[PDB]
This record gives structure tokens, C-alpha cells and sequence, in this order.
């Protein structure tokens, strides 16, 4: 837990909170694998008087590879607001993602998760797991891939993730839950290439909205979808224009 020279994207900053959106092959909380190199130390970094804040200010996380805006506590008096405003969930977080398959309606996954028992670094639903709850809706239709927007009322690891897998609907490559499939038939050169390199869960968090915990102001703020996301939904969109143009000129 020390501090280390890691460039942060502050999208936001007052007294008493820091809002960030956070790139991926970034974990926000040391642990096994990843004894360092994580947001912590890279709060520890930029703000060194926030070692006196447990977790260092950290109220919530996302996966390493898993994109998106998130707060961060400046004070104690504004970590326990805000993690209790967690825990009443009026910390609203929306996620984009890319899904395989194709979908026909939004829906939600309301299903228990447990750790996995034979893979330590996994989590699976299973009935005698603890209760999760994901909302998602379709956002834009793609031949063999879905773009959604989800919301969930539960936050536990790896939750959308496998609760997404769980509908046979995996996120596109994720490399854990079945996002790294074949490429589907009729896909271009561009397509099979963007396809394998992207190699993380198509997962973001795009948007967030709290109530300051200090001053009770609602506020919210909205990070787009990386790069790498913007050139998969372009090239799908492609895809499936070509797809939709088969007899459009018969």
C-alpha cells in the first residue's frame, strides 16, 4: 500500500470527492495477483493525506478491464455518506456493454452468485448463492451481437459479467465467462480483426449519479465509451448494414 506515480483521469473534484474514470489493466484495490499498481496507490500518489481515509477514499470498484466512472471519498465524513448512500442505492451507476448473440427484448437476470468452486478467480450463479440483480436494456441491434445500457440493484463481483454469460449472452471478449467465441459467418477481414483484438469485456460505466454527500446536491456525469468499444460497435454496425443491404437492391 504505497503510493505510486499512476496518472489518473479526474473527471471531477471538489472538498470532498474525486471522480475518475478509470481505464482499463487497472485494478482499484490490491489484492491476490495484484499486489500494487492499483488506484489506491495511485490515490496514495495524488493525494497523499487520503491514506488517513479507509481504503483510501474507495466506496466502489470495477474490474480491471472493465472501463467507466466511479467516486472516491476525499474525507471520512464524506466515505461514510457515501457508503451508506451506496447501500441504499442512491448511487446510481449505467453501463454500456456489447453482448454475443443476438437479443430480442431487455430484460433482467435476477439470479444468485457464489464463488465458483473448483475455479478460484471465478464466480458462477448457482441457487445457494447470495441474491443479484441486473436490469438491462437493448440500445442497438447488431446481426450476432447486442449494444446494451444496464443498471443493476445488487453490485457484486463479476455480477453483469456472469449474469450475462448466465443468458448464454456473454460479454464480447471477456476472457473468463465465454466472450472470445469463433467469428460468426460472413464477417469481413476488419471484422475478424477487431474481433481479436479486443480482448476485454465489452463492459463500461458511462454514467453516475449521487447526491454529494456533503452539500445533499444531486449530481451526475457521463464518461462515452472508450475508443476501443467505439471502433467494435462501428465495425458491427458495418457488419450488419452490409447484412441488412442483401436484397435491398433486388
Amino acid at each position: 500500500f504505497e503510493p505510486q506515480d499512476i496518472p489518473l483521469d479526474i473527471v471531477y473534484e471538489d472538498e470532498d470527492i474525486i471522480i475518475i474514470n478509470k481505464p482499463r489493466d487497472l485494478v482499484v484495490h490490491p489484492g491476490a495477483g495484484n499486489p500494487d499498481g492499483t488506484v489506491l496507490n495511485a490515490l496514495l500518489h495524488y493525494y497523499p493525506p487520503i491514506a488517513d481515509v479507509p481504503r483510501a477514499g474507495i466506496v466502489h470498484r470495477l474490474d480491471k478491464d472493465t472501463t467507466g466512472l466511479m467516486v472516491v471519498a476525499k474525507t471520512v465524513p464524506a466515505q461514510t455518506r457515501l457508503v451508506e448512500s451506496l447501500q441504499r442505492r442512491e448511487i446510481t451507476r449505467e453501463y454500456e456493454a456489447v453482448a454475443i448473440g443476438h437479443m430480442t427484448a431487455g430484460g433482467t437476470v435476477d439470479e444468485p452468485i457464489s464463488r465458483h468452486p473448483t475455479k478460484r478467480t471465478h464466480m458462477a450463479v448457482h441457487p445457494m448463492g447470495k441474491p443479484a440483480v441486473t436490469h438491462y436494456r437493448i440500445m442497438e441491434h447488431f446481426r450476432v451481437h447486442t449494444r446494451l445500457r444496464l443498471r443493476l440493484e445488487t453490485g457484486r463481483t463479476h455480477q453483469i459479467r456472469v449474469h450475462m454469460a448466465h443468458i448464454t449472452h456473454p460479454l464480447v471478449g471477456d476472457p473468463v465467462y465465454g466472450g472470445r467465441p469463433r467469428p460468426p459467418k460472413g464477417a469481413s477481414e476488419a471484422f475478424i480483426s477487431t474481433l481479436r483484438k479486443f480482448d476485454r469485456q465489452a463492459l463500461h460505466a458511462t454514467m453516475l449519479r449521487l447526491y454529494h454527500p456533503i452539500s445533499g446536491i444531486e449530481m451526475e456525469w457521463h464518461a462515452p465509451i472508450p475508443q476501443d468499444m467505439v471502433e467494435l460497435i462501428e465495425v458491427m454496425r458495418a457488419d450488419f448494414e452490409e447484412h441488412k443491404d442483401e436484397v435491398d437492391w433486388l
